[PDB]
Parts: C-alpha cells; structure tokens; sequence
C-alpha cells in the first residue's frame, strides 16, 4: 500500500478515514489490528489510530509538515487466539504543504551605503527573507522582492530598485547629495507565489557617502 | 484502490508517476494498459496518461483544483493478442487545494444607509466576499471581514465596526447628522486563512437619513 498522502493543517472534524487495511488470514478467522511508530504508539502519541475490528487507519488531528513531513508507521494484525498473523507491514505518511508561512527577512533593518556620484547601475546593498514552506514541490517559498517606499523622495521618489529575485538593492539615477539628503530608508517587500502570495515587510536604511 | 490524491499547481518537472497499476495475468504473458475517461482520453486530454507495458499512471502537468477537484477515470488491460484480460477498473484523483485564490466581494461598491438617530450597536448594511478555495477541508476559503479606512474622518475617525465573520456592518460611535456629512466611504477588505491570508478590497458608501 503505497504512500499515503495528507494535506497539514486540515479542517475537522476528527478524526478522518485515510485507508483500509485488511489481511487475507482473516477469511480462517477474525483479526485485530494495530498500528505501531511516531505518530501512532510513541511520540507524538495518537496523531494516526487504526480500528481494531475494521482495519481503518485514520489521522485524529491537524498535521504540521514543517513540524513532522513525513510518518513511518508499522501495521500489525493478531488471530483472536493471539499469534502474529502477518510480519508488521510498513506504511508511509507523506505530509504536503499548505502555504502557511508568510517569509520572514532575516534582519528587521538593513543597512548599507553609497557613493555619491556612484553609477546608476551601481549595486548597493542586498537584502534577504527566507520561508518556511516547501520550495521542492510548491511555489509555497518562492520569494519576490519589492520596494514600497522610500523616504524623502528626493531629489527623486525613485533612486532605487530592487531585484525581484536576489533581493540586491541597486541606484538607478543620479544626484545624491549628502549634505541635503543624507540617508535613504526604504520599505521592502517579500512575497512567496513569486510574489503574489503572504507577504512581509522589513525596512532598508541608506548613508550616502563621500 | 482508494483514491488518489495529487496537489495542485505542483512543480516539475512532469511526467509525475502517481501510482503503478498491475494485473495478476502478468504471470500469463505480456498485458498493455489504457486509461479512458476525462482527463484522459476526453477533455480535458492527456491530463494523465497510463505506461501501456509498466502501467505507471502518470500526470503531464501541473493541475488546477478550482477547474477539476475529483476525476474518474477508468484503466483497462489487454493481452498483447488483443484480448480485455480484466474488466475497467474505476480509479478515483483527488485534487488537493493550495490557496491560490484571493477573496473576491460580490459588488465593488455596497451602498447602504442609516438613521441619524441611530444608537451604537445599530446594524447598518453587509458586505459579502467569496473565495473560489476549499471551504470543506481548508481554512484557504475562511474569509474575515475588516474595515481599512473611512471618509471622511468626522466626527470621529472611526464611526463604524465591521463583524469579521458576518461582514456586517453597525454603527460603533455617536455624532451622525446628515446635515454636516452624508456621506461615509469605507473601504472593507476580506481575508482569507481567518484574516491572515491572501486579501481583496472593496467600497461601502453608507448614507446618512432623517
Ligand atoms: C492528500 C490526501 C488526500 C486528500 C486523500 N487521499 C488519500 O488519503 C489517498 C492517498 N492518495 C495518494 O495519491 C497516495 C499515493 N501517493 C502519492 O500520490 C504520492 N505519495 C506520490 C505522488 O504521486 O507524488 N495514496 C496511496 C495510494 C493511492 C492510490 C492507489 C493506491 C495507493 C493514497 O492512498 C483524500 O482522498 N482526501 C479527500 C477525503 C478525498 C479530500
Ligand atoms: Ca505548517
Ligand atoms: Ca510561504
Ligand atoms: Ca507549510
Ligand atoms: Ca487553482
Ligand atoms: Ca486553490
Ligand atoms: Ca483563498
């Protein structure tokens, strides 16, 4: 019985069928089930039960695949007069994601600076988010970049940008001026569904130099 | 064979192998595999195909649950001397929800209006969203209701509340005339995953009667 597949964080109620489990021995006579492993018997206790009498093997609670992603269960069935019917048979849990992590920037402020007089073109400074959710199988962690603001908006309202993948803050115009304007702070942006999706916001402060 | 379940909007790269299909007379001599049903050989086509020799059945794209959430599809098996060797079997496809829908509100614009008189905790009007995710098993659909803002700001800031879950609207405050301002627009906005999620905006122009 290949894997078995459960979506984390699912409404109840509880608990839910996932699938049947049945031995061929059982047309002698009647059969107990049980399930033994993490998840059933030891820790977390109880997350997967199995019906003794029906074989049904059932999930009791939300699951959390950044928590646990995956079970190892072992399936076991018992005559009535009490022997091992069937070597325990192995049975696995696959936990797939839900996009249930906004990206979090691993700094609340950034901080960097530039030249004035500096290219437009010029990289400045680079900024970083991670999250949590699955990146192999999902879009659930694909992170877009963004500006939102930038304060004072001059000489212009937009000196800067952001690369949409990497996170690199560039210039892209001219006229910093130090002695007029001497930092910029910038309110960026990181969104997963590649940038459609939860999004946060961290703050990126810029000294002009010399 | 219980259902299977595949995930929407899935990374490739594809073909995906689901699950591999057999027949006992693998043991008699060579047997080929076809899948009918939509989604295979009826639209939408070629959604899953079946390995004709392995009888892997695999899926060739990422799937949307929001267009197709369950497919039927039927396998069946053929000696190679051209012969059925099984009956169809019916083979049930789960597609499992990502929240990949924003909230959409009924109206761009709800109009609704109220008494001058009226007492804090009078109900005014309502507001309705939708969200095209899955509100059975997911919190992905799980709309709250909030307000982001109101013109204009008298005589106070904030003269209405909205019930996050109902969507209606009630006065919270005291000082409506008609005669100094007749006319509130709120903008109300609806969240999914309880008001933590994705989010849509709208408009409520509320008159103020005798
Ligand atoms: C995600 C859980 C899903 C929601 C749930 N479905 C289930 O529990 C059945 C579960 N489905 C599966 O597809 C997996 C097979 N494994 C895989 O698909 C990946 N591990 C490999 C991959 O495809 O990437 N199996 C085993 C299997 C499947 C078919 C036939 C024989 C054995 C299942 O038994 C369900 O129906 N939910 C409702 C109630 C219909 C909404
Ligand atoms: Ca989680
Ligand atoms: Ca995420
Ligand atoms: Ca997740
Ligand atoms: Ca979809
Ligand atoms: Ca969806
Ligand atoms: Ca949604």
């Amino acid at each position: 019985i290949p894997p078995i597949s459960c979506p984390e964080n699912e409404k109840g109620p509880f608990p839910k069928n996932l699938v049947q489990i049945k031995s061929n021995k059982d047309k002698e006579g009647k059969v107990f089930y049980s399930i033994t492993g993490q998840g059933a018997d030891t820790p977390p206790v109880g997350v997967f039960i199995i019906e003794r009498e029906t074989g049904w093997l059932k999930v009791t609670e939300p699951l959390d695949r950044e928590r646990i992603a995956t079970y190892t269960l072992f399936s076991h069935a018992v005559s009535s007069n009490g022997n091992a019917v069937e070597d325990p048979m192995e049975i696995l849990i696959t936990v797939t994601d839900q996009n249930d992590n906004k990206p979090e920037f691993t700094q609340e402020v950034f901080k960097g600076s530039v030249m004035e007089g500096a290219l437009p073109g010029t990289s400045v400074m680079e900024v970083t988010a991670t999250d949590a959710d699955d990146d192999v199988n999902t879009y659930n962690a694909a992170i877009a970049y963004t500006i939102l603001s930038q304060d004072p908006e001059l000489p212009d309202k937009n000196m800067f940008t952001i690369n949409r993948n990497t996170g690199v803050i560039s210039v892209v115009t001219t006229g910093l001026d130090r002695e007029s304007f001497p930092t910029y702070t910038l309110v960026v942006q990181a969104a997963d569904l590649q940038g459609e999706g939860l999004s946060t916001t961290a703050t990126a402060v810029i000294t002009v130099t010399d």
